[PDB]
């Protein structure tokens, strides 16, 4: 699982 | 999964 | 399962 | 299943 | 199943 | 199943 | 699983 | 696992 | 693991 | 808007 | 918005 | 936003 | 924004 | 933002 | 921001 | 920001 | 920032 | 900034 915060 | 936050 | 925030 | 809010 | 909000 | 909000 | 905070 | 803050 | 703090 | 997929 | 899948 | 896979 | 994977 | 994998 | 991998 | 790997 | 490995 | 490997 990815999780990206941008 | 996958989660993206822009 | 994807989830993506723009 | 996927979600994309623009 | 897909959702998009535009 | 889709869901397309314009 | 990987988180990148950006 | 990985985590970058940036 | 890895972790990096930026 | 809402959407529920059952 | 809100979206659920069951 | 919200969303939820159950 | 919120996200739960269940 | 929060997201929660179960 | 929060993430949980469970 | 924070991550927890269960 | 906080990271736990469990 | 905290990291705990368990």
């Amino acid at each position: 699982n990815t999780v990206t915060f941008n």
